């Protein structure tokens, strides 16, 4: 038993990170096969940021203008394309290393795993959510450009993520690897705002059957509610509303503990109008909503890769 905020094991995406330079400018690149994708804002000098012309400063720039190591190795760039806001780097050679792999956007309240890197070697991991308004809190420096994100169905590496920026309040933006923003953000280093940010109720639920699965069980009471008067609450506290696919999402942990999803709605309801108290659920004096339903799931389930 227990209950840990758990990263995918690295080991897969480790073997594809190389250091990507341009001018003076170093970050990280994914190398898959023969091709490397970074920010395309590795062209940039510092003074080029704050308004940055990508297709005028990209024809100055020639193959041989790039320098791909991957540790000890040099690469060799044979050709150069703009996707969006992702530079890919043809190279001589495709990576060993290559797992099985695919290119997924992810939505809203998705989890994924982190590997941060500077000069192109793995620094640590870390698990976080997609906020509703499409930023990260994470945890980056400079030279962190072009670390991923990632998830594993068995054996298979799902990229969902390249780190671009911090934004002036802190929080983290990025890409796909095709190279579309999550949010509204564009790589120029101007004042851009990120939306309202809201809980995501269906994780906190998910959360709450972990704690059940766990013995931690005070919060749970005698009420109930209806999605309605449930969503009303919800709205006032910032929380995201709760549609029919999240009940339909959560029917296998209602099945598990033999609580229904509205009777934990009700629970949760009581705790935003009346809060902790002082208490603490899987140690912790907040609702954490970092957790899918799927994540809980795997962790009570045992499910490897
Ligand atoms: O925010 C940036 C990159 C931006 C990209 C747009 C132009 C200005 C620089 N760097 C960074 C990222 C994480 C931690 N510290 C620094």
């Amino acid at each position: 038993s227990g209950f840990r905020k758990m990263a995918f094991p690295s080991g897969k995406v480790e073997g594809c990170m190389v250091q990507v330079t341009c001018g003076t400018t170093t970050l990280n690149g994914l190398w898959l096969d023969d091709v490397v994708y970074c920010p395309r804002h590795v062209i940039c000098t510092s003074e080029d940021m704050l308004n940055p012309n990508y297709e005028d400063l990209l024809i100055r720039k020639s193959n041989h203008n790039f320098l791909v190591q991957a540790g000890n190795v040099q690469l060799r760039v044979i050709g150069h394309s703009m996707q969006n806001c992702v530079l890919k780097l043809k190279v001589d050679t495709a990576n060993p290393k290559t797992p099985k792999y695919k290119f997924v956007r992810i939505q809203p309240g998705q989890t994924f795993s982190v590997l941060a890197c500077y000069n192109g070697s793995p620094s640590g991991v870390y698990q976080c959510a997609m906020r509703p308004n499409f930023t990260i809190k994470g945890s980056f420096l400079n030279g962190s450009c072009g670390s991923v994100g990632f998830n594993i169905d068995y054996d298979c590496v799902s990229f969902c993520y390249m780190h671009h920026m911090e934004l002036p309040t802190g929080v983290h933006a990025g890409t796909d690897l095709e190279g579309n923003f999550y949010g509204p953000f564009v790589d120029r280093q101007t004042a851009q705002a990120a939306g309202t940010d809201t809980t995501i109720t269906v994780n906190v639920l998910a959360w709450l059957y972990a704690a059940v699965i766990n013995g931690d069980r005070w919060f749970l009471n005698r009420f109930t509610t209806t999605l309605n008067d449930f969503n009303l609450v919800a709205m006032k506290y910032n929380y995201e509303p709760l549609t029919q696919d999240h009940v339909d999402i959560l029917g296998p942990l209602s099945a598990q503990t033999g609580i229904a999803v509205l009777d934990m709605c009700a629970s949760l309801k009581e705790l935003l109008q009346n809060g902790m108290n002082g208490r603490t659920i899987l140690g912790s004096a907040l609702l954490e909503d970092e957790f899918t339903p799927f994540d809980v799931v795997r962790q009570c389930s045992g499910v490897t890769f």
